[PDB]
């Protein structure tokens, strides 16, 4: 009902169409991409700086650290939204590793058409210190466009990319596109 054909555009880089968002995987330093929001797989504190979290908190500097902090003793949060600091990006999202990822990620899809944004990318939440399995992380961020886009709701959303730190796990990814394939 969806599904578009899995390709690579550039050497690296895996897309399919699910619906009208193109959907990307490849393998790299997150913190080096260019996007309208970022996403960090993060604690329940916020303050997590280990796996992908250590590179993301490093790169976007102590301004965006105190923001995550006040943040969290503010409210009882399920995810914060704070600045880009030193990140190429309007804002980071920080979600916490542990939760449901399909729900992680459908809050983030929801957040970026509230602000008009057309690209995303994110890691692969909840591999890194959470220890979730990365086939069941991947079924989950995937299902989780797959909603989104079955429910109308894709209008400024137009990509969205996972950079991986660990090669073995974009096989995973790469794999559960080709279940879904046209
Ligand atoms: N987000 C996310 C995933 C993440 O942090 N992954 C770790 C796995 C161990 C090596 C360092 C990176
Ligand atoms: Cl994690
Ligand atoms: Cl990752």
């Amino acid at each position: 009902m969806f599904y578009g054909t899995v390709s690579s555009p550039d050497s690296g880089v895996y897309e399919m169409k699910i619906g009208s968002i193109i959907f990307q995987v490849a393998s790299g330093d997150i913190t080096k991409e260019e996007a309208d929001v970022i996403v960090n797989s993060t604690s329940n504190s916020f303050n997590l700086k280990a796996g992908v979290s250590k590179a993301i908190l490093e790169c976007a500097g102590q301004n965006v650290e105190r923001e995550c902090s006040q943040q969290a003793q503010q409210r009882k949060n399920d995810y914060i939204i704070t600045g880009g600091g030193f990140l190429r990006c309007k804002n980071i999202i920080h979600v916490i590793g542990g939760n449901d990822v399909k729900s992680s990620v459908s809050s983030v899809l929801q957040e970026c058409e509230k602000k008009n944004y057309s690209s995303i990318c994110l890691p692969a939440i909840g591999t890194g210190n959470a220890k979730q399995h990365p086939d069941k992380v991947a079924e989950a961020i995937i299902d989780a466009i797959e909603d989104f886009v079955q429910k109308g709701s894709a209008q400024s959303v137009k990509k969205v990319k996972v950079v991986i730190f660990l090669p073995q796990v974009l096989d995973v990814f790469y794999a559960n596109m080709k279940k879904r394939e046209g």
